[PDB]
């Protein structure tokens, strides 16, 4: 089997991407944030505290003929941005892009933090990191990918995120029309439960490439590119008037600037992030200070290749017995 679903930016900045997911019988379609940095599929639901729901579409298990309470199971998760959610668990039928899993754990939120309530466009998350990170207790649950894997034509999924445009998540196949050149594969460590890999270095604009190992994770659920402070300083030093602002919470730059590209290494291959991708616009409405898309990972404890980096590439998440990541230009 295969599946193929379009993923759409939630706003004009590509802050996140939503993908429609069918849950239950008859189908209830919810728009989920597919997150390669976490391992829970959780949804706004009929159980979510009413004051914490503001425009989201909810899953109502009582209206699904295939829903069953997973008795005694609970979940609770905290993300890198300080947001959180928790609740109880149902099993149900879940389909993505025509690929169906029966018996998927659907984590029903009883509580969500303010950042979720305030984002009316995201109805929940679909985690695509390794199932070792799943938070369901006392019986840990599998991701949608892990449950689909054995049925797929190839044990893979691909992320093809758009810049200010829709893109695609495919399950079970490589679309050889979706990228240019060849795919460069690189080793993955699953020790922390992430799609963790080592970049071979970077370049700023037309500058020389610096060969240096950068360990980090491929995380579709993180907006920005978080890299070591040395690398980030070297980037922003090429933008007149850029500075790190403790008041704003990272590097800002004059909205009048033209940003340089940023290149990262994948083995001997190179992925180029155009400068435009690194512009996250005014820090507050009407400001002439703009927020940068490359930020320091210092204090986060891991480097994160978030959407800014991933949307410059066609990315293969190879879930074979020895997992690997692939990157191609597009
Ligand atoms: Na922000």
């Amino acid at each position: 089997s295969t599946g193929s679903a379009t993923t759409t930016p939630i706003d004009s900045l590509d802050d996140a991407y939503i993908t429609p997911v069918q849950i239950g019988t008859p189908a209830q379609t919810l728009n989920l944030d597919f997150d390669t940095g976490s391992s829970d599929l959780w949804v706004f639901s009929s159980e979510t505290t009413a004051s914490e729901v503001d425009g989201q579409t909810i899953y109502t298990p009582s209206k699904s003929t295939t829903a069953k309470l997973l008795s005694g199971a609970t979940w609770s998760i905290s993300y890198g941005d300080g947001s959180s959610s928790s609740g109880d668990v149902y099993t149900d039928t879940v389909s993505v892009g025509g690929l169906t899993v029966t018996g998927q754990a659907v984590e029903s939120a009883k509580k969500v933090s303010s950042s979720f309530t305030e984002d009316s466009t995201i109805d929940g998350l679909l985690g695509l990191a390794f199932s070792t990170l799943n938070t369901v207790s006392p019986t840990q649950q599998k991701t949608f990918f892990d449950n689909a894997k054995a049925s797929l034509d190839s044990p893979v999924f691909t992320a093809d995120l758009g810049y200010h445009a829709p893109g695609t998540y495919n399950f079970g196949f490589i679309d050889t029309t979706a990228y240019t050149g060849s795919i460069t594969y690189t080793a993955v460590s699953t020790k922390q439960g992430f799609w963790e890999w080592t970049s071979t270095g970077y370049a700023v604009g037309s500058g020389t490439f610096k060969s240096t190992s950068i360990d980090g994770i491929a995380d579709t659920g993180t907006t920005l590119l978080y890299l070591p402070a040395t690398v980030v300083s070297a980037y922003w030093a090429q933008v007149s008037g850029a500075k790190s602002s403790s008041s704003v919470g990272g590097y800002v730059f004059p909205c009048s600037a033209t940003l340089p590209s940023f290149t990262f290494g994948v083995g001997s291959a190179r992925i180029v992030i155009p400068g435009d991708y690194i512009d996250f616009g005014p820090i507050s409405t009407g400001s002439s200070s703009c927020f940068g898309g490359i930020q320091s990972s210092a204090g986060i404890g891991i480097n994160i290749f978030g959407d800014v980096a991933l949307k410059a590439a066609f990315v293969v998440f190879n879930g074979a017995t020895t997992p690997t990541l692939g990157f191609a230009s597009k």
